[PDB]
């Protein structure tokens, strides 16, 4: 495990211009030898849900022009350093307008972190919905097609959740959706799901 | 238009069994007898979204085994009871538990008449999302297969809506979803849409 890493975030808005029009492979190096980087954490899927690589399970961010992540990963590896690559799994802000039954729902409705769409941040997915399937289809396209040195996933871990699916998958097993400890317990397994279904894919 | 009218309600949650178990057309004509009706309202589809007739574009009621609407028609017929038949719009509560994405929002993302799934009541559906096609067909279905006197449609008016179709669609034809007038001014066109499919169908 190297001891000098970076971790590269590039949550970027679909109303920014001209992705990586400024990137070269000579400033991204001169830059880690500045900085004596030998790992860097770049990203393929970011909270705003865009690849930064010409994906077919995801879309490309719809202002990038080339693959930024493919360029990044030669670019250090070409000088020795790794580049472990970073997937956003509960944030996908641009498939949250159009999935948003997929979203997390706590008791009282609420979404997290920003309760509307009226204003602006970032709205969680539901692991125990179909958005799973998709996660996993699209960390398998990166880990098939990209030479890197790792996976980060981000904003994962045992919830609490009340939207439409888990409220009838609950009542089907017998639960009580009334019941803190069982939601809570559900949760445990929701979560544990998704990591053996990642580490299994 | 006939002086003695009764509506009928008939919302039935699918947790009750027997629907219609004791119905007969003698009790039916016997009952309109007495009250001196000479026109009654049946229900074709409840506020919990169900069909009270074998439909192929909705889901009969789980718990009714026979052609209740068709049986009501025939039995009000037969004594010269004219029968104008009910279709829930607003409110499909079976469908609003899969299709959550198609429910009217607030400014707040908040779903009327109840706020959450944790709490009884309806959800409203809102007429500009691909639920107004639904609606059609269902209503297409009626008319073409039952002997009715008319269409009554519930749970509809001029709204303001902050769902994510509404908000994506207003944004694409240049309006400020945070200007009241335009959202109320969309709301208007959406409204009238609905009516205008619902003659031409
Ligand atoms: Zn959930
Ligand atoms: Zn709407």
């Amino acid at each position: 495990m190297r001891y000098r890493q970076v971790h590269l975030d590039f949550h970027t808005s679909e109303h920014i211009s001209d992705i990586g029009r400024n990137f070269s492979k000579k400033n991204f190096q001169e830059m880690l030898q500045l900085g004596h980087v030998n790992s860097i954490t770049v990203f393929a899927k970011c909270h705003h849900g865009w690849a930064y690589f010409p994906s077919a399970t995801n879309e490309i961010h719809p202002r990038l022009d080339f693959d930024l992540l493919g360029a990044q990963i030669e670019a250090a590896h070409e000088i020795g350093v790794k580049v472990p690559i970073y997937i956003s799994v509960g944030f996908d802000e641009k498939l949250a307008w159009e999935k948003p039954q997929w979203l997390m729902r706590d008791e009282a409705d609420r979404m997290n972190w920003v309760d509307s769409f009226m204003k602006p941040g970032y709205h969680q997915f539901c692991l125990n919905t179909p958005y799973l399937d998709l996660v996993i289809e699209q960390v398998q396209e990166v880990v098939r097609k990209y030479d890197g040195d790792g996976i980060f996933l981000d904003i994962v871990g045992e919830r609490t959740c009340y939207c439409t699916t888990c409220l009838k998958q609950m009542q089907a097993d017998g639960l009580d959706p009334h019941n803190k400890e069982d939601v809570i317990a559900n949760g445990r397994r929701i979560y544990a799901n998704y990591t053996t279904r990642i580490r299994e894919a």
